[PDB]
DNA sequence: AAATTTGTTTGTTAAATGAGCAAATTT
DNA sequence: AAATTTGCTCATTTAACAAACAAATTT
């Protein structure tokens, strides 16, 4: 059904599966939470800045730093990819 | 004074550890552990769509929360998310958010 | 009766893309 | 020594943009 989820134990000791995207609901469920109306601005590249590095990583390991299946992998362009990887200096 | 909170602890994700202690990781972390997952049961299957499947799963709940607090506003939707509020019509119609 | 936001458009800027290449690098 | 990938470039398609503005809505 859902390919992208990440482990969870309830306290019977369960471990079970969960999407991700049930996670970010969470991170910002928080974010807002612990803030007090103080206005934000860019939360959109703060949320996809943290989610771009660990797909870039992750992708450079499996493709054993193969820049070029690595595009071909994620469905960008080598350009793209090489800009990212300079963006967050994983280069 | 106040004390430094790096940029990965800005958005964080409960987590309980080998002392059952329950503790916030930060969310790229539960990024990075979905997609090792994800190569694991992959097994030498061609992918062509990663990026555009890591991002609709990342926005989808973005877009859900900010217009929540936003009470339905489009417009400081988009001046806090920080994009054109053009943008956030098109990503919005995009997941059938209307 | 305001003030704001929506829904839609326009022209402009910025980003992403594909193709091409020599020169490094892996095979 | 052949095959592939890198590090550029150029040019082209596509997305993101800010600025409008009448019509609907919220204050």
């Amino acid at each position: 059904s859902d390919v992208l989820t990440v482990s969870t134990v309830n306290s019977q000791d369960q471990v079970t599966q969960k999407p991700l995207r049930d996670s970010v609901k969470q991170a910002l469920k928080n974010y807002f939470a612990q803030l007090n109306g103080q206005d934000v601005n860019d939360l959109y590249e703060l949320v996809l800045a943290e989610v771009e590095q660990p797909l870039l990583d992750m992708v450079m390991q499996y493709t054993r730093g193969n820049q070029t299946r690595a595009a071909l992998m994620m469905g960008i362009n080598r350009g793209t990819l090489r800009k990212k990887l300079k963006k967050y200096g994983m280069n």
